[PDB]
Order: C-alpha cells, then structure tokens, then sequence
C-alpha cells in the first residue's frame, strides 16, 4: 500500500543482485552490503540507508574518476613538476642511498658548502651507482633545501655554508620530509595521487601505504563528494564522452546533498525513494561502463 517504500526496496533487491552468493570492486561490495542490510520500516534504517547510499555515490563518482587515469601519463607529469621547480628523484634505490649519503654528511653537525656535499655525494655513489652527476645529485640537494631541511650560514668570499637542522638528523626524519615536499609539488601541479600509487612511486612497492598516508592527511583535506563530481565532468567534458556518463549527474547531486552527519533530520520515504532510485542508476551505470569500455 506504500508505493515509496516499494519501489526503494525493489532498488535494493535490484542491486543486491551484484552479489555472488565480482561484478564490483570490493568497496563497493562492502559498502553495498552494508545499504543492502538496512531496515526500512525503521526509521534508524532509513537513516542509515542515506547513508549507506552517499557512500556508494561518492565512491562511484571515485572509481570513474580512477577508470580514466593513465598511470604513465600521470607519474611523468609528476616528474615533470619536481623538475620545475628545479628538484629531481633519480628513483627508489638511488634516492635512498643519496639521501643516506646527504645524511652520512651532515648527521654530526658538520658544516659543507653545497659545492663540496654534492662531490661528497657523487664520490661514494659512483661504485653503486655511475650515472650520478654533479647536476642531477645538486637537484636532490635543491629538493632538500625546499623542504627546509637546511639551516645555512652566509658567508663573505667564499660560498655559503649547509648543516642539517637537529630535527632532521635521521633518515626517518629526512625521508619524511622529503617524501613530503615531492608531495607538495603534486598539490601545486594540481595531481591527486593515491598512498598506493605513492608508495609504489617513491620505494617500488605497495608497503609504504600507511607512512604515506599519514603525510596527505597532514598536507591535504580530502575532497568533498561535491567537488568529485566536478572533477568528473572536466574529464567528461575533456573526453567527449561517448557513454553519455553525465546523464548520472542530477543523482549524484542528489546524493551529495543527503547530510551525513549524526544531527541530521530523518528522511521522509519520497526523498528515501529518491536516493535509492538515484544510487540504483549510478551503480548500474559504473558496472555498464567498465564492462562495456576498456
């Protein structure tokens, strides 16, 4: 006799079919779960149920996003950035052991002209590693420097003196630093970029996720479902697109608007049925899209 409450629970039942008893990545399943699970003749249910909902809007507009990001293009890019603004990373083993060699320097408080920590460097790295340069190991050094790691002294006549300031005597403390100002370029040349693509970008391997993590949380405030959406459709815009992805845009908007927070107003069952109504189509769409292009 409720047609509201009907046609939301026929949304539900219609994505609980996603389920195996892998069409979606595992987020998806998690947080489709939990949507699915929801009470609606409750009013804890429902409330839960936007919820539940928002979650999977803002990660289906996530995963969209992710599906037209080249890696290649994006870790060039990068480089490109540091290179800008006058740094390099030579990559993981021999940045580790610059950055250990910089370390192996300063760590006793000594005091050496940039000209004269760069031969330092070289000399030690040539046995490892042959391809270093007086220019390429001066633009690590310069990535030092913009991380403020250096506390120098003007001198008259003769060149400026460099130490290690005492907070950043550990590899621990230096590498932190570091990893944080390559961070930093990428906020400035406008790159979002994940702790997974991080940790694989700056050691090779996805075991640096949590140190990397913590660094954006410091650096970054994550973005709201809002700006998502419009980080989406400058892509759309960019490419044409030809699965017409946009017609998602009114739900997702929708569904951006549902208040998350724990002080919010309970839904009536017409903006109930709306949310689930709109998170059916953007789900729908996402499955469609990825498994119907590349």
């Amino acid at each position: 006799e409720n047609k509201h409450y009907e046609v939301a629970k026929k949304c539900v039942e219609d994505l609980a079919l996603y389920l195996k008893p892998s069409a979606l990545s595992r987020p998806m399943q998690r947080k489709l779960v939990t949507l699915v699970n929801c009470q609606l003749v409750e009013e804890e249910g429902r409330v839960r149920a936007m919820r539940a909902a928002r979650s999977l809007g803002e990660r289906t507009v996530t995963e969209l996003i992710l599906q037209h990001q080249n890696p290649q293009q994006l870790s060039a890019n990068l480089w490109a950035a540091v290179r800008a603004r006058g740094c390099q990373f030579l990559g993981p083993a021999m940045q580790e052991e610059a950055l250990k060699l910089v370390l192996l320097a300063l760590e006793d408080g000594s005091a050496l002209s940039r000209k004269v920590l760069v031969l330092f460097v070289v000399q030690r790295l040539e046995p490892r590693f042959p391809q270093a340069s007086k220019t390429s190991i001066g633009h690590v050094v310069q990535l030092l420097y913009r991380a403020s790691c250096f506390k120098v002294t003007k001198r008259d006549e003769d060149s400026s003196l460099m130490q290690l300031k005492e907070e950043f005597r550990s590899y621990e403390a230096l590498r932190r630093e570091h990893d944080a100002q390559i961070v930093h370029i990428a906020m400035e040349a406008g790159l979002r970029i994940s702790p997974e693509q991080w940790s694989s970008l700056l050691y090779g391997d996805l075991a640096h996720k949590s140190h990397m993590q913590s660094i954006i949380d410091k650096l970054q405030s994550p973005e709201s479902f809002a700006k998502s959406v419009q980080e989406l459709t400058i892509v759309l815009q960019r490419t044409g697109d030809p699965a017409n992805l946009n017609r998602l845009r009114p739900h997702l908007e929708l569904l951006a608007n549902i208040d998350p927070n724990p002080d919010a107003v309970s839904p009536t069952w017409e903006q109930l049925e709306n949310a689930m109504v709109a998170v059916k189509t953007v789900v729908h769409g996402l499955v469609d899209f990825i498994q119907n292009y590349s």
